[PDB]
């Protein structure tokens, strides 16, 4: 069965045997989570270039990143941006799947600037819930912000 944790910390630094790449759709070292990707796992961005609301491994050696491209919502009505997110995370569950890996790192994917500023963390954590439900792998969400930390522990105790 899916477990879920969160932890306050540079998802680079992540002990799962997968890690969730917060990608752009030009396969670009980015800025935030995604820099922070392109620092540990260079290699990583090898023809990473996907569309939106997919999502694209590049092996490390066997330490996959997953390259998923959430929309930026500056660019698309909520509607719309809505389906590519859910779709985003559904293609990584798909993937970790596939993987056959135990855990998987996981950053919360179409906020900070891709956000159009708007808070969205519990309509991209909801999305994320329902995709990794269908995996059986450990699932370890990492965050930045003291408040994030706070609000996802509470979200995940009361799923159980």
């Amino acid at each position: 069965a899916p477990s879920y944790r969160v932890k306050r910390m540079d998802i680079a630094k992540n002990d799962e045997e997968c890690v969730v790449n917060a990608a752009n759709p030009r396969g670009l070292p980015g800025n935030g989570v995604c820099k922070a990707v392109y620092k540990k796992w260079p290699e990583s961005f090898k023809n990473s270039a996907t569309p939106v609301g997919t999502a694209k491994t590049v092996m490390c050696g066997t330490y996959p990143v997953i390259h998923a491209v959430g929309p930026n919502f500056s660019n698309y009505s909520e509607s719309e941006g809505d389906r590519e997110l859910a779709a985003a995370y559904r293609e990584v569950a798909k993937e970790v799947t596939r993987l056959g890996v135990n855990s998987v790192a996981i950053p919360l994917l179409s906020t900070g600037v891709y956000s159009g500023g708007k808070d969205r963390l519990t309509q991209s954590l909801n999305h994320l819930f329902t995709a990794m439900d269908s995996t059986d792998a450990d699932v370890v969400i990492y965050c930045r912000d003291k408040e994030w930390e706070k609000k996802i522990s509470e979200a995940i105790q009361m799923r159980t």
